[PDB]
């Protein structure tokens, strides 16, 4: 496929999860793990149905994305641009 294929998926995730309904963003080394305000609106179905959706799961405020690895790294990546909280790319230390 071409490059933007993890693009396309974080966009679709963002679309179905709805932008404002994110509070922030991380991984593990198989999941995209967002903090959600309200799980009753994402249709779980549809993101199911994603390119690369191995499964979702909702537990303890996180909507988990299950995409595998490798793959959850490139889709975190294109995340990281869109602005949202993103919270893996930890912030400077001050001295």
């Amino acid at each position: 496929s071409n490059a933007n294929k993890y693009n396309k998926i974080a966009n679709e995730l963002i679309k179905i999860i709805g932008e404002d309904n994110i509070i922030s963003i991380t991984h593990c080394a198989t999941r995209l793990r967002v903090m959600v305000k309200d799980r009753e609106i994402i249709n779980d179905k549809k993101v199911e149905k994603v390119d690369e959706v191995k499964g979702v799961f909702f537990t303890s405020g996180q909507y988990q994305i299950i995409l595998g690895t490798g793959i959850v790294n490139k889709v975190y990546a294109e995340v990281e641009k869109m602005g949202l909280k993103t919270l893996s790319k930890k912030e400077q230390d001050e001295l």
